C-alpha cells in the first residue's frame, strides 16, 4: 500500500480520444461586390445574377484573393479531420447603393449619366417554381457578379413563376440554410472546398446523366469507399431531401426608350458557413471513413456542368 | 467476430447445444441471435522462471499470482484477424506477428486485468436486425462466417456483401424463378478484437513468459423461428444470410473495426 | 421598403472573428516504459530516473515514434494559432510490474534471476527541498527511462531531503500542473514543441548564466518582439512564480551482498497536456503577437544545458 | 485485484443445461375428409366411422 498523495488503484485508463472531438470553424467570406446590369458583356448584361450557393462559392473560390484564415483554418483542420459536418449556412446580402445609367435621348445624341434610383429595390429571385440548373465552367465562372444564364429573367410577362424579394438600398437580406442533413453518426468526407463542381450537403434526388453526382444525392445513400487496396468500406445512410432553388439577383425589367433600364448595385454579401470538423482520433484509424461519405460533386469529363437546383419538395399528408 | 462461439476450431467440443441448433436449423426458416455472453474464468497464473548462471539456464514454472491476465480490446485501432481454417481460430493458438498489448510509444489498447481467481464476463447484443428480418439459418460450420452486426468495412478481396451495411440490399434466389429482394436497415457494430496477453515484463535476455489456465465460457442465445406448419419457401424474403468472407482466398481478414464515432444533434 | 422575408435594416455588421476563438487540444502521450536499474550503462544504473516535465517531454519528443495525432493536431493548429495557452498538465504513472534481479552468491558462482518483488513500491521523489538542475543534451537525452544524474539518489543516509511517494505495482500516481500562469490576456507564442530546451509555462526566477531563458522567467515580463523589420512590439505582463521541482523515479537503496538490490519496473506513463489554441483571426493581424510571448527556452550555444528546477517558494504572511 | 469492467470473483459456474429445457411443439393435422356411408365396400358402408384417437 503506497502512502503517496494522489495515488489510487488504477482503473481501466486509455486516454486516447476515441475519435470523438469537435471544433466548430466558421468559413466566412465577406465581399463588397459590384452588381452591374449596364454592360453588354461578361455577365454585366441585364440577365439576372445567380448566387451559386448550391456550390462551394461559400469559400470564395471564384477569386483566390478572397482567401482568408477561415479557409486557411479549414484547409488546416481538414488535414486533421476524418470527417466534417456543415451545421449552418448563413447568406446575407447588404445592399448599399442603387445606381442606374440614365439616358437622355435626343436624336442620336444619347446623353449618359449614372444616378441614384433609391426608391427601387434589389430583387432576390428564388426560382422556386422552376427546375433551373446552373452552368459551372470554372471557379471564376461561379462569381455571383458575372454569373448569368441567357434568356433568364425574374420577370415573365406570361407566367411569372419566381418569388422575388425586394432589398432596398440600406436594408439587408439574410437567408440561412441547415446543411446538417446527415444522420446516423455519418459525416462528410473532409474537403478543402477547392473544387466548384463540389456541391453542398442536402439531397436533390436529381442529377445530370452526363455528370452523375452519385448516391450522395439520395434520401438513402449507398456507396463503397476504397480506403485502401483491401479494406473497402460500405457507406449506407439515410438522408433528407433538400430543394435548394437558385437565387437570382436582378433589377426590375423596367422599359425605357429603346430598351430596358440598366441599373447597377453595390452590395456587401456576407457568407457564414458553420462547419464542425470532427478531428482525427489520437490513434490512426483509417476505417473511420466507413461513416464518412463524400460531398456531392458533379462527375464526368464535362467542362461545363449543370447543378440540378431542384426548386421544391411536395409535401404529402398522412 | 467469427463463429468460434460454436467451438468449431475443434470438433471434440461439439455438444448437444450445437446438435440442438443443427437440428433446429433444419426446421427453422430464420434465426435470431439475441445475446452473446463471453466469460473468461482464470484459474492459474504460471510463468517459466529462469535462473541464469553463465550458460546454465535453470528452468522452472512458478505461480505468479499477483500478476493478472490482460484482456486487450484493440478499441483504438483497426486490426483484422486472419482466418486460414477452423483450427486457425482457436483462441489459444491464434496470434498475429508484431502485435502486442504494450507499445512503448503509443499504447492504444484498453487492457483489463483478470487475476487468477477472478472472472471476466462480456456480453454482446447480436439482435441488430429489425423490420421483422431474420438471419438465414446457419449450422455455424464455417469460420469465415461472421456474427451479426454491421461493420461497414469489408475487404476487397473477400467481400462480405450487403450484410455489412446499415442498409441492406440483396436478392435471394430461393428458386430458379421467384428470387426475393431483401432490404432492411441495420445498426452499426464495432466489435474490436479481444487480445489476451501477459505483461511485457522484461527479464534477463528476454521478456518473462507466463502461461495461464482459464475456463472460457461462451453462451450464445439464438432464437430459431421455426418453419411454418405449411411450406412457404418465400419466408426467406425477410431472412438474410450471415455475413461471411467471400472469395477464393484461403487466408481471410475479418475487419474488426474498433469503434463508432458518435455525433451530437 | 422591401417586402421580402428575413429582410431588416442593416446594423453594423463585420462577421470577422475579432481574433477571439479557442479550441482546446489535448496533447496526450501514453507509453509503456521499461524502468531499469539493473544495468551499468546508459541510464540503466541504480541512479534515479528524472521525469523532465519542466521540459517539453510532454510531447514525447525524445522518440519520434511516439508522435500521434494530438501532436499532429497541435502542429497543425500552431500554424493557424497566433497564441496558445496551457491550462493543465496531467502526469499519470501507472505501475504494472515490479521485478528485481536476484543474486545467489556462492563463491564466484553468482546465480542470476529476475523475480517479482511486489510488496515493494516505486518511489516518486520530488526533490522539493533542493535546487537540482536537469542536464539536457538532446531530445533523446530527456527520455525519462535513460535520464539520470550521477551521484544522485532519493536516499541520503545523512540528510534525506526528498519527499518520496510510493507507487505499488498496481496502483497509479497522478499529478496535475496548472500551466495557465499567464494573465492580462497574454498568451504563449505558438510552438510545435519540437525543441527540448524549450520549457513549460510558469516562472522559475532562476536561470543559468550560460543559457539565459530571458524575461519569460520573471514574475514581471519585459521583452521586445520584432514581428517585422519595423513594428517591433513591447510585451510586458505579470506572471506568478512556479517551482516545478524535479520528479525522481527510483527504487529503494536496499543493500544486498556486495551491492544494492537492482530492481526494474514496468509502467504506463500517461501525459495529458491541455492546451488551448487561440486561432488566428479571420483577417491577418501580425500585431496580435504584442500580447503573445515566447515559451521559456534555454538559450546559448551550449550543447548540454541545465534547466533550473527550483524546488519551492517560501510563503510570507501579511 | 483486477481493475477491468464486468470483472468479479468467480462463483460456481457450470452453464450446461442440467437437462431442464422445454419447447412446446404442437402436432396439428387438418383434413377435409369425405365421410361416405353410400358405398358397399372399403368402409364406405353405413357402419359408423371410428376416430382412432
Amino acid at each position: 500500500e503506497g502512502y503517496g498523495k494522489h495515488i489510487t488503484s488504477m482503473h481501466v485508463r486509455n486516454i486516447f480520444n476515441q475519435g470523438n472531438q469537435v471544433i466548430r470553424n466558421i468559413v466566412k467570406q465577406q465581399r463588397y461586390e459590384l452588381l452591374d446590369f449596364t454592360g453588354t458583356e461578361a455577365g454585366t448584361t441585364n440577365l439576372p445574377k445567380i448566387i451559386p450557393y448550391q456550390c462551394i462559392w461559400w469559400r470564395g473560390l471564384q477569386n483566390a484573393a478572397n482567401v482568408n484564415q477561415t479557409i486557411n483554418n479549414m484547409i488546416a483542420l481538414n488535414t486533421i479531420s476524418y470527417g466534417v459536418r456543415f451545421l449552418k449556412a448563413k447568406l446575407c446580402i447588404e445592399v448599399y447603393a442603387v445606381t442606374r445609367k440614365r439616358l437622355i435621348q435626343t436624336g442620336a445624341t444619347s446623353y449618359y449619366t449614372d444616378d441614384f434610383e433609391q426608391g427601387q429595390n434589389l430583387f432576390i429571385g428564388w426560382a422556386d417554381r422552376k427546375a433551373e440548373s446552373i452552368p459551372i465552367t470554372t471557379p471564376a465562372d461561379l462569381d455571383e457578379t458575372k454569373l448569368t444564364v441567357a434568356n433568364t429573367t425574374l420577370f415573365d410577362a406570361n407566367n411569372d413563376n419566381i418569388t422575388k424579394e425586394e432589398v432596398p438600398t440600406r436594408e439587408k437580406w439574410c437567408h440561412t440554410w441547415d446543411l446538417d442533413v446527415l444522420n446516423h453518426n455519418y459525416l462528410w468526407e473532409p474537403n478543402n472546398l477547392d473544387s466548384q463542381w463540389t456541391l453542398i450537403p442536402g439531397a436533390q434526388a436529381v442529377q445530370p446523366t452526363a455528370t452523375p453526382i452519385g448516391p450522395t444525392y439520395q434520401e438513402i445513400v449507398i456507396a463503397t469507399k476504397a480506403i485502401g487496396a483491401n479494406e473497402s468500406a460500405l457507406v449506407t445512410t439515410i438522408q433528407d431531401r433538400r430543394s435548394y432553388p437558385r437565387l437570382m439577383l436582378s433589377q426590375p425589367q423596367i422599359k425605357d426608350e429603346t430598351d430596358t433600364m440598366k441599373f447597377k448595385y453595390q452590395i456587401r454579401i456576407s457568407t457564414e458557413l458553420e462547419m464542425e470538423h470532427h478531428i482525427k482520433p489520437d490513434i490512426a484509424n483509417p476505417w473511420l471513413t466507413r461513416q464518412t461519405l463524400p460531398l456531392p460533386a458533379l462527375s464526368g469529363d464535362g467542362t461545363t456542368r449543370y447543378v440540378p437546383c431542384v426548386p421544391y419538395e411536395t409535401h404529402v399528408s398522412q
